[PDB]
């Protein structure tokens, strides 16, 4: 009904239906029939078309053309907002803006409506950033819904490592929807079992109980596209906004960055101390609740691994402080006395250094345990309704969350304490920051939006990098790329579920296609009986190997072979070569999902065959 044509792109918008479509290179995409943009409230969902008053305005500006719509009055309530949908002159992109105008609650906004993608074509695929990456054919036999996606499909979490989703038709015509305001946003996915469609749509939540700021989505219509090309679209978007911070850039400040290339990872612990109120407590099993390996025993194990030719190692050490793993944070001091104290910890670190190996502590600044020495609810998060959240899931029992406004204060305190004891960490791990969503806090003394929370968590990382301590956290949610050197992993979703559970799609390294040259990742080395050797995904992603990966809690943290040292050497060998390079291309060879190739900046090419369970590392290209 309203039609616009600008820079190779056409936008069509119907004033009654509120449906739109856009075209470029002769491909047209439209809103799904029968799926209208929604406001959800505690009391009910409304279509935008449900407003008392809806006006439209045709618009041309120095930068684009399009339509701005104002919507006012819902049920009997004076609530208003406006949208703006437009083509950008310089690019042909289509931009969608939702702008709050009057608010006086709204739970969620589902907008823009998903696009139609309804051919059971099997080469018609949807890309989502749920962990390392998933490509979902329209014919895929297993159901995929938002409630099977981590964190409800929230961006800036394991559910949405990057703020985008994309759909790719078999003819190479595709779109990528980039959420430019991702901090109170996420995606919704609907793929019924066998299809024949997959619908993917943005959602937006209020910030501290108000929609507050403009929400923006940017669509780019691509042609001759494949999944590699879609990823590079978002890579350029990010570098254009200054957030593509390469390892090389990081190395110019902290040359020790390069010293992670080719290391094999060791993840093991010291003190376990499961409290009676913990959900993990086993009341009939004292030896299970309460265990200890000393610093000396870990020192001997490091000497031994070295003596056996394990090679260049990085040791991440759990549960090294007095309260025990997952107890007492942020009061997670001093080094555990029964393990050997500061003396034994220092001796262990020295032994690592003496043998050319690197050392990092597992630490935690979000979980705030009532048993912390200085526990005070005044330092805790308050939710938008003013409640203090609480649970007793982990080893240390009853907890709330520490408001991230204050987390840098605690990081500064604890790390400067550690340093005064002749402990010189090569690295540090601040758990959960890069897996879980950023908190919001309505406490007047430390009010914080989700967006500010990510900034404060980055500030904690910055403290470490300023002291020459390389930074790690749980996963790789891309808010963190400017300030994060490495992670605990950046696994595929399927590696985090039983190998028996059906998958949601074909595994593809969407995150590495964007960020391989920015964040270092170790990789699970496990073999599935009757299934995949996880080594192969480590090679496709050009990552480091886990030599030892002890679970903190049985069944958690992707807790599911005899030549370990040898298998590591092959992975590390590659990593030492391509650890700092772009992952340029990834392909399903011949379109076969079970045959995959990755190509790095220096031409090195990695082919993995999941029929044969075999690999091949060539320099050809
Ligand atoms: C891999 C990893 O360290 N996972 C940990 C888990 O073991 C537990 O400590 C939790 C507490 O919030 O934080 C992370 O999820
Ligand atoms: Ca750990
Ligand atoms: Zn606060």
């Amino acid at each position: 009904m309203m039609q616009f044509t600008m820079s190779g792109t056409m936008l069509r918008f119907d004033e009654t239906t509120l449906r739109f479509s856009f075209s470029r290179d002769g491909a047209t995409w439209s809103g799904c029939d029968g799926i209208e943009p929604q406001l959800t409230r505690e009391d009910r969902s409304f279509s935008f078309a449900g407003a008392a008053t809806v006006t439209h305005e045709r618009i041309e500006t120095g930068t684009g053309v399009g339509v701005r719509s104002v919507f006012a009055g819902f049920a009997g309530a004076d609530y208003a907002f406006e949208t703006y949908i437009w083509i950008e002159r310089s690019s042909g992109d289509v931009l969608c803006e939702w702008v709050p105008l009057r608010e006086c609650r709204i739970d969620r906004v589902l907008w823009p409506a998903p696009l139609s993608f309804d051919r059971a074509d099997a080469h018609d695929v949807t890309l989502i950033t749920h962990e390392q990456g998933v490509m979902i054919p329209n014919s895929w036999p297993t159901e995929v819904g938002t409630d099977a996606v981590s964190f409800g499909g929230r961006f800036e979490t394991a559910g949405g490592y990057m703020p985008w989703f994309a759909q790719l038709r078999s003819d190479g015509h595709a779109y990528i929807a980039i959420c430019e305001t991702p901090w109170n946003a996420g995606y919704d996915i609907d793929h019924p079992a066998g299809g024949p469609y997959t619908h993917v749509g943005m959602w937006f939540e209020p910030s501290l109980g108000r929609m507050d700021y403009r929400r923006v989505v940017r669509y780019r219509l691509l042609d001759h596209a494949d999944h590699t090309a879609i990823c590079k679209t978002y890579r350029a978007y990010v570098n254009e906004r200054g957030r593509l911070r390469t390892l090389a850039e990081k190395a110019a400040r902290n040359p020790s960055v390069r010293d992670l290339l080719g290391r094999s990872w060791v993840h093991v612990g010291i003190k376990t101390n499961v409290q009676p109120d913990s959900s993990f407590y086993d009341p009939a099993q004292p030896g299970k609740n309460d265990s200890l390996v000393t610093f000396a025993q870990r020192e001997r194990q490091m000497r031994t691994l070295h003596e056996m030719g394990a090679g260049r190692l990085y040791l991440h050490l759990d549960g090294w402080a007095q309260p025990g793993y997952d107890n007492g944070h942020p009061d997670y001091l001093p080094a555990c006395r029964e393990a050997g104290g500061w003396k034994g910890m220092k001796s262990l670190i020295d032994a690592c250094h003496e043998q050319g190996d690197l050392f990092g502590t597992h630490d935690q600044y979000r979980d705030y345990y009532f048993a912390a020495r200085t526990f005070d609810p005044r330092n805790a998060i308050r939710l938008a309704d003013g409640t203090m959240p609480e649970h007793a899931m982990w080893a240390g029992g009853r907890q709330t969350y520490l408001c991230a406004e204050l987390a840098p204060d605690y990081v500064r305190r604890n790390f400067s304490e550690i340093a005064t004891h002749g402990i010189v960490l090569d690295c540090a791990y601040l758990d959960v920051f890069t897996c879980n969503e950023g908190d919001e806090c309505s406490h007047p003394e430390h009010r914080m939006t989700r967006r500010e929370c990510y900034e404060r968590r980055a500030e904690c990382f910055e403290y470490l990098l300023a002291h020459g301590i390389l930074t790690s956290s749980e996963e790789v949610s891309d808010w963190a790329v400017p300030s994060l050197v490495f992670c605990h992993y950046a696994p595929y979703d399927f590696q985090m579920r039983s190998p028996d559970a059906p998958r949601h799609g074909i595994p593809v390294p969407l995150y590495n296609l964007v960020y391989h040259d920015c964040v270092i990742q170790p990789w699970m080395m496990d073999r599935v009986a009757g299934g995949d050797d996880y080594m192969l995904y480590a090679l496709l992603n050009g990552g480091a190997p886990y030599l030892i990966r002890d679970a903190a809690y049985a069944g958690m943290d992707g807790d599911m072979t005899e030549n370990d040292i040898e298998r590591c050497a092959v992975v590390a060998g590659l990593h030492r070569r391509v650890g700092m390079q772009e992952l340029v291309r990834h392909d399903l060879v011949g379109g076969d999902p079970l045959v995959q190739r990755s190509v790095f900046a220096d031409g090195t090419a990695v082919t993995c065959d999941f029929h044969a369970q075999t690999y091949e590392v060539a320099a050809n290209g």
